């Protein structure tokens, strides 16, 4: 029998469990879903680095794509300048214009919202800097507060979720100290469990530890809750294979201890290597 | 069974909680068919009451007091002094950007004197409307967070973000509760939300189905060890009844809304 390791296991029960138990949806045309709604697991940060069916080759752009939310920046240059193409699709003239915006802006996603909440927009066009900096807030209150029990980033503004292509999925994240350990707990509202699972909790989870370490803290847990987690029915053959597979190996991160400042951190302090 | 799931979470504290007094696990998630029975939990039917009463001034939109004191309804009397408000630069029973504020009309501006413009979004409104015309919807959310607003309220909205879900003509909901106390917070909050579940689904013409709680800092306060521990071994749900002319989530009244 195969044995996987504890975070594959976690991620292989939740596919199984959406192919055995999920409901069904769709009519006679286009694609179908199995889902369920509500599910929770967890990643203990310790025993090895949350990788899951993630290729070592698309870590890149994960890093990439999490160094550039941490920027605050919305525009895809910076992406496209590292050879990032996760966000194109979004961000053709053609796709911009569905929302009246120029090329090469995403508009208000995750940058936005994590350097620059409810910031107001100038007659220049852009964003004044009136927002709430959530990221700065969040480090300097866990290293002076850290029992607060509103460690709290938001991705959603309500106003703004339907001014972008796609309203923010990872849509909520807290972060817990316990022991000098780094929890964090990410809620997303929409879930597609095997194209977009495994990245989103590779991202959160290196976020963590990308905090932790400027804190001073070490890494406890990584949670991920589900709202709607669904199986597309053309996966369903690749979902049973995923869970036919033979085990992935143990790996960790391997960050750069010199790096203080969470907005510091380049693509090459980051890395993958064996646990 | 909605108890079991609740006694479970109690001896997942006491078990395998972390020390900080507060004994506590963060990440935690139960669900209750609603189908089965109203998770009333250890709510007292005194305490009921209450919850009707706060779940209606919120869905109003209103933070000042005044509805709640109105009606013997003091959970929020604390906060609502003068001297609490001023610590804010607002009036006596003036709470400010809470919960009706974030619902009705979130990220709305202020004029110069303090009070709000209705100029930001009603995610109440919004919700119902695309329950009833895009039930597939995967961003059916209420979120209570505005990162601007939850340091300028007394108690940083602790129910952050509610999601809806439908399936076979069923209303589900899910709560993320940023923080928690199990003995008291957690069935009244658990009761609030189930209620609201049963409330929109009836406007929308819809069955129940579960209510999902997913807790972050989940806690048990050191005064409260010895009363949960033998909470497990005491080992009845209720109904709820609603008056089913009500067609509009703005027009339920207390009289409307009953336990049995």
């Amino acid at each position: 029998a195969h044995h996987h390791h504890h975070h594959m296991r976690a991620y292989l029960d939740l596919l199984q469990h959406i192919l055995d138990n999920g409901g069904d949806k769709g009519d006679r045309t286009g694609t179908g879903t199995r889902s369920v709604f509500g599910h929770q697991m967890r990643f203990d940060l310790s025993k090895g680095f949350p990788l899951l069916t993630t290729k070592k080759v698309h870590f890149r752009s994960i890093v990439i794509e999490l160094l550039w939310f941490l920027k605050g920046d919305t525009n895809v240059k910076y992406l496209q300048d590292n050879k990032v193409t996760i966000w194109d699709e979004w961000a053709t003239a053609e796709q911009t214009a569905r929302f009246g915006r120029p090329e090469h802006e995403l508009g208000p996603v995750y940058g936005h919202q994590w350097r620059n909440f409810g910031a107001t927009k100038n007659a220049d066009g852009t964003y004044n800097q009136d927002g709430f900096d959530q990221i700065k807030w969040l480090i300097n209150e866990i290293k002076t507060n850290p029992n607060s029990r509103r460690l709290i980033v938001s991705g959603w503004n309500p106003n703004e979720a339907g001014q972008v292509a796609l309203p923010p999925c990872h849509t909520l994240f807290q972060f817990f100290v316990q022991d000098n350990k780094l929890s964090c707990q990410l809620y997303q509202r929409s879930a597609d469990v095997f194209l977009g699972v495994p990245f989103n909790i590779a991202s959160y989870a290196l976020l963590t530890h990308m905090i932790a370490q400027v804190c001073g803290l070490g890494v406890g847990d990584f949670v991920w809750t589900g709202g709607d987690t669904h199986l597309y029915a053309n996966h369903f053959e690749q979902a049973k294979l995923q869970l036919t597979r033979e085990p992935l190996p143990l790996c960790q991160l391997k960050l750069n201890p010199e790096v203080k400042d969470i907005f510091d951190f380049k693509f090459e302090d980051i890395e993958i290597v064996g646990y």
